[PDB]
């Protein structure tokens, strides 16, 4: 029918994830995303953690559906006369390459209504901006390590990436952004976007805390309050709520075996009364140590504990389906194999299957937001160099071109 | 000059963190963000978790910057009136409301080019689709919880708000992705987006290793390779590298008092050399057990006890100093404290400083991206009702209505 980027071409050198998250999304969006690559070598993640001997490991094919590839050398004089004729009829390109001829300059010499799209790990006036960055190294320097875990325990590290996927879809918005800009200006621009600043952003309410720390030196809903201690920091939390509404991990019967017999329960402010029913603590309602949230935070753990001894004693999603009908704030804690074949993520598009050349099929995470307006058709990632003859041939070589430069890539 | 969402209008109905944190870079990419909140009342944020009494809490002013707001009871015949002339001037419409007479079909009919966005804590196929969310109960119905912590603890929250502002950057993409799409179909459209989705999206590698779980049984990279045990699903694996490189958080001088002296260290593939001499260890550049990350996998503990051996002795600012020095990917964990002061997010823009009336000076996360076309100005936040004679005014309601509008509430 339509698509939203329908027409858009992006030239893509990005790999590992954070770029390739980024342009996934554009070719779902309906752009024609051009992924650039080494001859002979590729994209990384194409032989990282692969499950299968020599083929393009699900690192690769859940990061790179949609896409096409082209093989090509710029150190070449040929390479270097394909690379001009692609930037000048391309809207965007991306990269995302560690700190270690086509400059900004030429590039808008050549295509004036181009975007340049850059992920980095720090921001150009950081001190760390020569450093390499890998999602971790982002969650440390981003605040996220810092405030995640227990306080009597190691920062910890997020298996959400942070510094990845979280970086690809913020350059993603920056790219809508300037092309929405682009739509008035007629020209394209430069939009940069660093690991560090992701992560920071995801952490905003912690910066939060931090001021309220500043300027109190006690954090109220927090686990150290008022039995604790507080330092200069915001400290790790456990489990808490992070919010205005408390909430911990409860266990579940089998957690001693099962490491995800949990469910995430929520004491939710307004919802403390039917609270109070599904635990048959109706003398709370009125008791004045457990009506106010203020009142309740002192022994908040007695309350987490109370309310635990219902959870251990049936399977999570009981809990859940038993908790919910008094309009509690909780959900199971869902591993990846539940979520790998949950019917409706896959009735939502939101855990789609995809059938791959000399695979089979693999899941992926499909199209996150949903659109009435239009539905992306989620396949295959392509082959290494699959798509190169194709695109030299639109760029307006000859058969014969196509084969000198193939055979003269051959001897080289 | 000129500004990607100029002339703009959005109709905000968003509270807490999700929504607005969507709505805030509406604004800050030039659009005019009305926000309408319940009179008297207004945003939950703008009373929870106050450091300063009866002012609107940093909640509030760090995720409503650039915004106006506007009391409306829609409930009234006069609200409903002033509605409709709303909704037939607006581009955007957003809310997240929990799941529990303006419906999607009436206003497509009022404004066919208005594009509605909608958060929702599950997708509307989901099983879920009526039960409240939080943050966390998001991030455990999305597989982050699962596979965040030690394996031998409890699933674990993070500090990034991974099923709010992640989310609500999620729908910013849909908007915008929208905006493009409108500008061929002339058309807006519903754009949703549900917690679980975002978290999930984030969690796209844990997919990827549940699939070769599934398939090998067991995870060459995790920690529980190979003298532990795997089950059915991808495991928390405490601080490791999460993707291609092995890593680890080290403790640095001063970890027993210091909860942020550490840094992430990261054992990068093609600088094991480097990282060979960064810690005296060059008889490991051959050895059979050392050279290879097959090789180090099964004793890679060991090799983070030898590097820590080193890190626990200096500074963890001292330890970035020398270990970026042989080119590892290594930063230390930064603290809300430092982040909150550090000059470069100050000269990034990372982190800026607001003048509030009523408080004064407060810290926030500004525009993570960076455009080279234009620079954001980042604002105060909006006091209860401030904007809503002067949206009434450019509605056309003359000076006598809008007080006739004020007196009947006062009297109702």
């Amino acid at each position: 029918l339509s698509t939203p980027l329908q027409g858009i071409k992006v030239l893509d050198f990005t790999g590992v994830q954070s770029g390739p998250s980024c342009t996934q999304m554009l070719a779902w969006f309906g752009a024609d995303v051009i992924k650039i690559e080494r001859p002979g070598v590729g994209d990384v993640t194409r032989h990282q953690l692969r499950d299968i001997p020599d083929i393009d490991a699900l690192y690769f094919t859940m990061l790179n559906s949609n896409k096409r590839s082209i093989e090509l050398n710029t150190k070449t004089a040929e390479g270097k006369e394909v690379m001009e004729k692609l930037i000048r009829e391309a809207d965007i390109l991306v990269e995302n390459f560690h700190p270690g001829g086509f400059t900004w300059e030429h590039i808008q010499e050549i295509n004036p209504r181009l975007i340049f799209g850059s992920i980095k790990g720090f921001d150009e006036c950081s001190p760390y901006v020569n450093v390499k960055a890998y999602e971790n190294v982002a969650q440390a320097a981003g605040g996220a390590a810092s405030t995640t875990g227990f306080w009597d325990g190691p920062p910890l590290v997020s298996a959400a990436a942070l510094g990845d996927s979280n970086t690809g879809m913020h350059l993603l918005i920056g790219l809508l952004a300037a092309l929405l800009h682009r739509e008035k200006t007629g020209r394209g621009q430069r939009v940069t976007m660093s690991m560090q600043d992701a992560v920071l952003n995801l952490c905003r309410v912690k910066l939060r805390d931090q001021q309220r720390l500043d300027k109190l030196g006690y954090l109220e809903e927090y686990p150290q309050y008022p039995n604790g201690t507080f330092g200069d920091a915001v400290p790790r939390g456990g489990n808490a709520g992070g919010g205005g509404q408390p909430g911990w991990i409860l266990k579940c019967k089998g957690w001693e075996t099962d490491p995800n017999a949990y469910i995430y329960f929520t004491i939710q402010e307004q919802n403390w009364e039917n609270t109070c029913k599904a635990i048959g603590k109706p003398e709370w309602i009125t008791d004045p140590a457990y009506s106010t949230a203020h009142a309740r935070q002192p022994h908040i753990f007695d309350i987490f504990a109370e309310i635990e001894k219902y959870t251990v004693t049936i399977d999570k999603h009981e809990a859940v389906a038993y908790l919910t009908q008094f309009d509690i704030p909780c959900a199971p804690v869902l591993s990846m194999k539940e979520i790998s074949l949950d019917p409706s993520l896959r009735q939502s598009g939101s855990v789609v299957e995809v059938e791959q050349p000399l695979r089979g099929k693999y899941l992926t995470v499909g199209c996150p937001m949903k659109f009435s307006a239009f539905t992306p058709d989620i396949k295959a990632a392509p082959l290494l160099g699959e798509h190169t003859a194709a695109v030299l041939q639109e760029l307006g070589y000859s058969d014969d071109e196509i084969a000198a430069m193939k055979q003269n890539h051959a001897i080289e």
